[PDB]
DNA sequence: ATTATGACAAATGTCATAG
DNA sequence: TCTATGACATTTGTCATAA
């Protein structure tokens, strides 16, 4: 789960429900991180890793 | 923070306390990782870079 | 479709202590 | 030394809404 790349998916123009959707991870979190109210450190690996896969699998397009 | 090398720590011969002082991370979720009381996937990124910066840093030695 | 805030059960980091 | 167990304040993930 490599930060720079989650960090390029947050700072994306990808809609926030468009990338939760693809994740699996909720909109919600995904808008408290945007946003600031969460932080990405605190993030769960789980969570983390399925963020990184959907951005590395945009990437290499 | 790859899951995979961080299971390497973990299933590395290297003491959990001895791990903590270098990682910076507490012995108490190293152990508990290892016992398998706690999930891997639940850390934190912040504490899981700090284990995975250890083990690439062994991974050099090769 | 999209955006924000919650509630809540169940964890976690960071400290201990106990064996 | 080492592991093991837990306390506690805080934060999660999940699952909602309301706009």
């Amino acid at each position: 789960s490599m930060r720079k790349t989650i960090e390029r998916l947050l700072n994306s123009e990808l809609s926030s429900n468009s990338i939760a959707v693809r994740t699996g991870v909720s909109q919600a979190v995904i808008s408290k991180l945007r946003n600031g109210k969460k932080e990405l450190g605190n993030l769960t690996l789980n969570s983390a890793e399925k963020l990184f896969e959907y951005q590395k699998e945009m990437e290499k397009v």
